[PDB]
């Protein structure tokens, strides 16, 4: 198995497709770099466990994801060779250009790549410039403009320059924010610098929207992995490019489905690692940021919690408050006293009703 050509392909597709260490929901059960497990979560974990050779519980290491990737590369290579429209192109290409073709197969399947009849012809004929121009005219160039440009450059040059240069630009940028006492992460100072460079306050909602798009785990913490993967997925190689992405992130929250996802992420981001709940003071601080102009009883809710609850906020209570905020009438007349709401919200309605 180890005799086959080589593994710059793993990092190439880690940049283009991304690496997920936990079982993710695909448009179904997927892990690593696009590795399909089945078509029940118990069956997905069963397939993953048998493939890895341990009880993973849905979480794998980078090396474990690399092993699944190599199996997917080999499967793709076999498929390409069994395809009459792809094999003559594949056989004729060098190791680097073969990797760019496998990348296309990973993204749209063999049928989709086969559709580029005129472009494949130019590639087989070693007309690199003509193929680079023709592949840019395609719709594939608009779906993934960052990925497509990288793949086109790989076919045009026969080098890893597009991926090397992006990693170099991001690595130099990372050096400005990294902690002097720890290279693998961005400290308090670095986070402040990053926010300063974006001309935003670190406690602002815009920074919280960024954290949501970066899928950052904890507030006041920012790892090299989060920075590298976040910037690449957002198609940004500089602070200016990330700054220009903020209006689109804002517009996305005007859709309720995306707002629910962002609101629920805020709980996970705001909490202290090792704690299941969110401290009252921290919850109120984040509620005033995410529910500002969405919940009429927000201040009365805060006043109620500081005077009557004085305790931690669980995940379910956090999630359910968004549902309460959107259904509740201005006079609270539509509130169901025996309608599944947590005790805390029942007590809030009882406390708030005499104050109209
Ligand atoms: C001790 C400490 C850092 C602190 O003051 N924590 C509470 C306040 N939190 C913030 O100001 C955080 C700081 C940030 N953490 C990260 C982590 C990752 C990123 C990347 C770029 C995505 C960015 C930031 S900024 N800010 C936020 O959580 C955004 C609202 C603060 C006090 C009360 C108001 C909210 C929390």
């Amino acid at each position: 198995l180890y005799f086959q050509s080589n593994m710059n392909i793993f990092e190439m597709l880690r940049i283009d497709e991304g690496l997920r260490l936990k079982i993710y929901k695909d448009t179904y059960y997927t892990i690593g770099i696009g590795h399909l497990l089945t078509k029940s979560l118990n069956a997905a974990k069963s397939e993953l466990d048998k493939a890895i050779g341990r009880n993973t519980n849905g979480v794998i290491t980078k090396d474990e994801a690399e092993k699944l990737f190599n199996q997917d590369v080999d499967a793709a290579v076999r498929g390409i060779l069994r395809n009459a429209k792809l094999k003559p192109v594949y056989d004729s290409l060098d190791a680097v250009r073969r990797a760019a073709l496998i990348n296309m197969v990973f993204q749209m399947g063999e049928t989709g790549v086969a559709g580029f009849t005129n472009s494949l012809r130019m590639l087989q004929q070693k007309r690199w410039a003509e193929a680079a121009v023709n592949l840019a005219k395609s719709r594939w160039y608009n779906q993934t403009p960052n990925r497509t440009k990288r793949v086109i450059t790989t076919f045009a040059t026969g080098t890893w320059d597009a991926y090397k240069n992006l990693r170099k630009k991001l690595e130099q940028l990372y050096n400005r924010y990294k902690d002097p006492q720890d290279e693998n992460k961005i400290g308090i100072d670095g986070i402040q610098q990053f926010c300063d460079d974006l001309a935003l306050d670190p406690a602002s909602i815009s920074v919280l929207i960024i954290a949501w798009k970066f899928r950052a785990a904890t507030q006041c913490e920012f790892s090299k992995q989060e920075f590298m993967d976040g910037m690449t997925e957002l198609g940004c190689d500089s602070i200016e490019k990330l700054k220009a992405q903020i209006p689109k992130m804002e517009q996305e929250l005007k859709e309720p489905g995306r707002f629910k996802d962002f609101y629920q992420f805020t709980f996970n981001f705001a909490k202290n690692p090792g704690q299941k709940g969110l401290d009252l003071e921290m919850a109120i601080a984040y509620w005033n940021l995410v529910l500002n102009g969405r919940f009429k009883f927000l201040d009365l809710w805060n006043k109620f919690l500081l005077e009557h609850h004085k305790r931690s906020i669980p995940k379910d209570t956090w999630n359910l408050l968004l549902d309460f905020s959107t259904m509740i009438a201005d006079d609270m007349s539509n509130y169901d006293e025996e309608g599944a709401w947590p005790v805390l919200i029942d007590d809030f309605v009882e406390f708030a009703r005499p104050q109209i």
